[PDB]
């Protein structure tokens, strides 16, 4: 159960990506009862399984083929200019399930809510060959702990 339970946390929060999809436009309503024909669609007639024994690559195979199909269901009913935005909500659900990389809170959270940082008049120089829209994202993305010498 625990070497099995990241695949089913991802399908959580794939499937609660979906639900809240709502917020970004009216169209992208998605129920539970499609989940549950994309996850079967995965665990099922799934031709990549076919052939494989090993119970770890099958593992990564469902894993992988579950986000795939996932996108290619749930995009396919979207516009195009929010498929990027589902492809990143789905790498980011894959780096939370994989182990092995940082959570990485820091750079999400400043690439998010990056813009909600307070910058006192005076406080941004003119640097050379840089505008003060891109001088002053740079002295927002400096106040990251690896970007201090930026």
């Amino acid at each position: 159960s625990q070497q099995y339970l990241p695949l089913s946390t991802a399908c959580s929060s794939i499937y609660f990506t979906m639900e809240s999809l709502k917020q970004i436009h009216f169209l992208y309503q998605y129920s539970l009862q499609f989940f549950l024909d994309i996850y079967h669609n995965v665990l099922y007639e799934n031709p990549n399984l076919k052939g494989v024994t090993d119970h770890t690559q099958r593992l990564s195979i469902i894993t992988k083929d579950l986000f795939q199909v996932a996108f290619n269901r749930v995009a396919r009913g979207m516009l195009h200019q929010d498929h990027i935005t589902f492809a990143m909500l789905l790498a980011r659900i894959k780096l939370k399930g994989t182990v092995g990389e940082p959570t990485y809170d820091a750079e999400f959270q400043h690439f998010l809510r990056g813009n909600e940082i307070v910058l006192s008049a005076g406080s941004t120089p003119r640097i050379q060959g840089l505008t003060v829209e891109q001088a002053e994202a740079v002295v927002r993305l400096s106040c990251l702990p690896a970007f201090k010498d930026l």
